[PDB]
């Protein structure tokens, strides 16, 4: 198939996403070409781009959106069941839905969702934005 189809399949099939350089290598593409294709896939709403430390990851947008829907439901349910607790253990959420991700990528996702106003983070726990303990 064409180089663009090869790259698209690499990213869309990848269950955690991957360093864009790794994707370039797997597709036998230059960085230039990989970047330009990623920019059009991002414009089409197909790929999510995430900096992780000094690396850049390309992730299927469908996968990323499905992660968020799992997280918000789990936290909604947790806050309903246990409204006095400050949040769910970060490591428990990781083990539920993110066990194949590198830990640093999981942390970058939590920090992104917090920045966006979706979450609030403590050192060990995670909660929905605006949640406060009560009875
Ligand atoms: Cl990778
Ligand atoms: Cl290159
Ligand atoms: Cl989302
Ligand atoms: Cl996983
Ligand atoms: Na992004
Ligand atoms: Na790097």
């Amino acid at each position: 198939g064409s180089p663009e189809k090869i790259l698209a399949q690499i990213i869309q099939e990848h269950r955690e996403g991957l360093d864009w350089q790794e994707a370039a290598t797997r597709a036998s593409l230059s960085l230039e070409e990989t970047r330009k294709l990623l920019q059009s896939m991002a414009a089409a709403g197909q790929v999510t781009l995430l900096r992780v430390e000094n690396d850049l990851y390309a992730i299927s947008t469908e996968r990323y959106q499905a992660w968020w829907q799992a997280v918000t439901r789990a936290l909604e349910e947790f806050h309903s069941r246990y409204p006095l607790r400050p949040g769910l253990a970060r490591e428990e959420l990781r083990s539920r839905y993110f066990s194949r991700l590198p830990a640093r990528v999981y942390q970058a996702l939590l920090e992104e969702w917090s920045r966006e106003g979706r979450l609030q983070l403590a050192a060990n726990t995670v909660a929905l934005a605006g949640f406060t303990p009560s009875f």
